[PDB]
């Protein structure tokens, strides 16, 4: 089911997930949500979630790298929009 | 980096794994997650977020996930997990 969630980041500019996909394989998905980051002590998202923009834009074709800049790039807080596991 | 696991299934017919992927526009299934205490967990050769290509020598290619999931546990006492390392 789609929702967003806009999340702070850490004094390490992270949101602390890891991503995959974004390939023959177009999805993009969270792999990994780390322990003790603002992801993690939100708990709107979980490994599963398929991830389908970043503050109102989509990553539609965009590779994992090219996605991961995008997320870096955005300063103080960032809103994933997602598709629940 | 391509790799096949044979993992013995537990005394539930589990081996221990949650997967991911094969709707429309999203055929690539994953493993989303590992559950402590599983023959996939112990072995640890397979990890959140590598790809299923294969089960038991056969694709998983445009199968939905539900499908998948049928054919891993109908394989009884141990299956073979052709993946691709994340
Ligand atoms: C979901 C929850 C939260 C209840 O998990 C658990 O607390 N535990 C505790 C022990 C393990 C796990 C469990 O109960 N499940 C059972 C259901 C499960 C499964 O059937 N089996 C897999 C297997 O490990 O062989 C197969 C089939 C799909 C991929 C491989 C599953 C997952 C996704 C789909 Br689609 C269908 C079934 C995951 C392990
Ligand atoms: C990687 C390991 C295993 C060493 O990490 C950790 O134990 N820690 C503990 C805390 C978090 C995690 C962290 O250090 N990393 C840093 C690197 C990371 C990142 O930069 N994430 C970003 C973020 O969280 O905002 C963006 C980029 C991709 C989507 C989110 C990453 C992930 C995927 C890609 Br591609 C590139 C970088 C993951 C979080």
């Amino acid at each position: 089911v789609p929702g967003k969630v806009t999340l702070q980041k850490d004094a390490q500019n992270l949101i602390g997930i890891s991503i995959g996909g974004g390939a023959y394989c177009p999805c993009l998905y969270i792999v990994q949500v780390f322990d003790n980051t603002p992801a993690a002590l939100d708990g709107t998202v979980a490994a599963g979630d398929e991830i389908t923009g970043v503050n109102g834009r989509s990553i539609k074709g965009k590779t994992k790298v090219e996605v991961a800049k995008m997320i870096q790039e955005v300063k103080g807080e960032v809103t994933i929009h997602y598709n629940k596991l």
